[PDB]
């Protein structure tokens, strides 16, 4: 769907926007400074779980650009279970929100944003 | 979920970037000039779906920035129409590509475009 590579890094980087938002929003939730509502948290895990599996599509072959490390491409292996390993843990968050498990919501929450920093530290530039 | 309106305006900055990718990839498809697969249009469909809804929530009051005009905030009700209208024209969108028919995705695309337009005639900047 991009005319040129500067078209893929612009629409992923939005969608890295958007999910760091979604997943962000949430930390005072689970640290108990803000209310836990079962139902907005929810609703809310469900459009992080619909934004997370849109950003791989716009590291297609010869994307190189923005922060994005060459080795996203040179092991095309690697960075793609990095993805899907993330996205199964956007699936155990959305299972606690779904079942309004505050404790699973938590933990599931901190295995997200180590699975986002494994990511990182691997393939996006300091 | 916004520290500051400049985070507000670079998350709906974001989510107005992936709503154009998420129609626009569509062009060649409802021209005719790309294959028709109704599986692959609902399913891009429903992702637009979900980004449709998400803009409106950024634009709440104080977050004058970007190139949105101020008439967004001095009349509440006028803007809340214009997107509330927006989303219903993506339903239309949403019921052609859920139903497989290309004649109604046509017709419904150029009406969802019409309404893009028309709240940037009014609320964006030149
Ligand atoms: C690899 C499998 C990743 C996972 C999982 C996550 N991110 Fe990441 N992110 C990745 C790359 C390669 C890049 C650079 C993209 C580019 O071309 O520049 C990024 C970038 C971001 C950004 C900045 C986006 C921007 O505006 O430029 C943010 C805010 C971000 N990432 C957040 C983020 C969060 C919160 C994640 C887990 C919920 C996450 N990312 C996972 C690679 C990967
Ligand atoms: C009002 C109800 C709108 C509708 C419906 C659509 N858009 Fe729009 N858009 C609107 C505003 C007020 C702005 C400015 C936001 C800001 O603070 O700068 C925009 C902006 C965009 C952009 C640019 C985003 C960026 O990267 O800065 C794009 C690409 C865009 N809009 C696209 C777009 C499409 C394709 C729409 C219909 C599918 C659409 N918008 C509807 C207001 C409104």
């Amino acid at each position: 769907q991009f005319a040129k590579p500067e078209d893929a890094v612009k629409y992923r980087q939005s969608a890295l926007t958007l999910m760091a938002s979604h997943f962000g929003r949430m930390t005072p939730v689970v640290k108990g400074q803000a209310p836990y509502d079962a139902a907005q948290i929810k609703a809310n895990v469900e459009v992080l779980k619909t934004l997370s599996a849109l950003p791989w599509a716009a590291f297609g072959p010869g994307t190189e650009g923005g922060d994005a490390r060459p080795e996203i491409w040179s092991d095309a292996a690697s960075f793609k279970q990095k993805q899907q390993a993330f996205q199964d843990n956007i699936v155990k968050l959305s299972a606690a929100a779904d079942a309004g498990d505050l404790d699973k919501l938590r933990a599931a929450f901190g295995d997200v944003g180590a699975s986002c920093k494994a990511c990182h530290d691997a393939y996006a530039k300091k």
